[PDB]
């Protein structure tokens, strides 16, 4: 009982792109760009699609950086999130009714206004490490338990 998702971080040498989510689950937080993988779609194709749908950017090159499983108490389905990173994009970020993309300098990442798990795995992302994570949440604010380990292959 896990559902496949993707999550894309646009990480350049001095800045990262995040999107403020305007509606529904995780509204009011800065997010990477992601969503559910579709029937007959590869995980990487889904990641590329989600980046365009949510940011307006076209990815030229993607690489795998992690897998994170999320459990929410009272929710039967686990979220199996495949995380990707790129430095190489085309287009300019687009604000839509759903998302407002903004660049952040790396020492100004707005963790207080991000999912709480990000504090744990962003240090690894920023140093080009790969990882496997598991986070058990109660509601959107509380991590009950987690695991996080660096890996050589995602
Ligand atoms: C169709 C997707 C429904 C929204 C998923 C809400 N659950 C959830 C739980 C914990 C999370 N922790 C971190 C982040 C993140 O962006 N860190 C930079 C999350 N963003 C995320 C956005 C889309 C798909 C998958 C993950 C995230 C999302």
């Amino acid at each position: 009982a896990s559902r496949l998702y993707t999550l894309v971080l646009v990480l350049q040498p001095q800045r990262v792109l995040l999107g403020m989510k305007k509606r529904g689950f995780g509204a009011g937080r800065w997010n990477g760009f992601g969503g559910k993988v579709q029937e007959g779609e590869t995980i990487e194709d889904g990641a590329r699609r989600e980046l365009q749908e949510e940011s307006g950017l076209t990815v030229d090159a993607l690489h795998k950086v992690g897998q994170i499983v999320f459990e929410f108490v009272g929710e039967p389905e686990l979220m199996d999130v495949h995380v990707f990173c790129t430095d190489s994009i085309q287009g300019t970020p687009v604000e839509s009714d759903e998302m407002r993309p903004c660049w952040f300098q790396l020492d100004q990442i707005p963790f207080k206004d991000m999912w709480p798990d990000d504090s744990y795995w962003f240090p690894l992302l920023l140093q080009k490490k790969k990882f496997h994570g598991y986070f058990k949440f109660q509601g959107q604010d509380t991590i009950l338990d987690y695991t996080l380990r660096e890996v050589d292959t995602v």
